[PDB]
């Protein structure tokens, strides 16, 4: 599924994403943006042999099993399958367990380099939230 920006926004805010740890709705819309294009089924290697999945992109080493990569953790319990649905709760799920601590939400470069010090409100505008 290749969501619009705000039917995405909206999705997320009714799993409680909206201020999740302190990051405001539209850092997590920017985010997906920018790691997937808002496509559900995306699906991208690293040059380390992880990969990433879905609409966050989230690597196969630390948070999601996928089968094939050596040492990796699943720190979110999920096969890395389950991220590419159309319902974006184990996205959701897995994206709250990476910012519960660490870096937060440095852990998705696209979110460092495109959305952490912008106004990530505008990713929000026009949507009916
Ligand atoms: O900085 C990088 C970046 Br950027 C990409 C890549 C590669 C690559 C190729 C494909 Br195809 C692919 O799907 C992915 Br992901 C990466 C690559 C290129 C030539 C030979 C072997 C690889 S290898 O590393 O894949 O063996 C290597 C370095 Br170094
Ligand atoms: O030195 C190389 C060079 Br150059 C290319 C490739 C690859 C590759 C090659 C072709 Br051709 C291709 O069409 C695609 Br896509 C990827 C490759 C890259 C990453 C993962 C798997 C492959 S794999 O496909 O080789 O398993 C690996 C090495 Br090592
Ligand atoms: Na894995």
């Amino acid at each position: 599924k290749v969501f619009g920006r705000c039917e995405l926004a909206a999705a997320m805010k009714r799993h409680g994403l909206d201020n999740y740890r302190g990051y405001s709705l539209g850092n997590w819309v920017c985010a997906a943006k920018f790691e997937s294009n808002f496509n559900t089924q995306a699906t991208n290697r690293n040059t380390d042999g992880s990969t990433d999945y879905g609409i966050l992109q989230i690597n196969s080493r630390w948070w999601c099993n996928d089968g094939r990569t050596p040492g990796s953790r699943n720190l979110c319990n999920i096969p890395c399958s389950a991220l590419l649905s159309s319902d974006i709760t184990a996205s959701v799920n897995c994206a709250k367990k990476i910012v519960s601590d660490g870096n937060g939400m440095n852990a998705w470069v696209a979110w460092r380099n495109r959305c952490k010090g912008t106004d990530v409100q505008a990713w929000i505008r026009g949507c009916r939230l």
